């Protein structure tokens, strides 16, 4: 019975990319804020489905920030996708491989790639494996924001929408969570 549509809960990263996410996706619904965890994007995703406004595809584009309970977090955020939608994950990217939570960070979207690939209704969308092709858009970065300027601003941020799109067109033909 759940209406056709996609809606993103994303955090910093796809926020940054909002005008290309929309112009790649129109009509997409777009909810991306600087502060977003996987945590609060559980408990929007949820928030919204009890209102009636969580369309059919969901977008969970997190992961960066507060990368250290990945393990809970993406387990609890797929258990708890409603029945009748298709969810797509998109793995986070934190470039400086000396971060102290780099190597949190690359766990987490390996733990990501195991649950889409598990998971029936679950499609990967992986900015993480796309960013590290991609070098030139985070010269002079934080290695996380892509872009230093303007022209690659906008190149990360049509990769980072292409990436979306094409788990979208993937989704297409795969079954929703039901019972
Ligand atoms: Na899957």
């Amino acid at each position: 019975g759940i209406a056709d549509g996609t809606m993103l809960i994303g955090d910093s990263v796809a926020l940054r990319a909002n005008t290309a996410l929309q112009t790649a996706l129109p009509g997409a619904q777009i909810n991306a804020q600087v502060s977003v965890t996987t945590k609060t994007a559980n408990e929007i995703m949820l928030n919204n489905s009890q209102n009636k406004f969580l369309p059919k595809t969901v977008v969970i584009a997190t992961g960066v920030n507060n990368p250290e309970n990945y393990k809970d977090d993406w387990d609890s955020i797929v258990k708890n996708l409603p029945k009748g939608h298709h969810m797509i994950l998109v793995t986070p990217y934190e470039g400086d491989k000396t971060k102290e939570t780099y190597a949190i960070v690359e766990k987490a979207a390996a733990y990501m790639r195991e649950l889409a690939e598990k998971t029936p209704y679950i499609t990967i969308a992986d900015w993480n494996q796309v960013a590290k092709e991609h070098p030139e858009i985070w010269a002079g970065t934080d290695q996380v924001h892509f872009g230093s300027e303007s022209s690659t601003i906008e190149a990360g941020a049509k990769l980072y929408a292409d990436t979306i799109a094409t788990a979208l067109q993937t989704a297409q033909d795969k079954p929703v969570k039901s019972k």
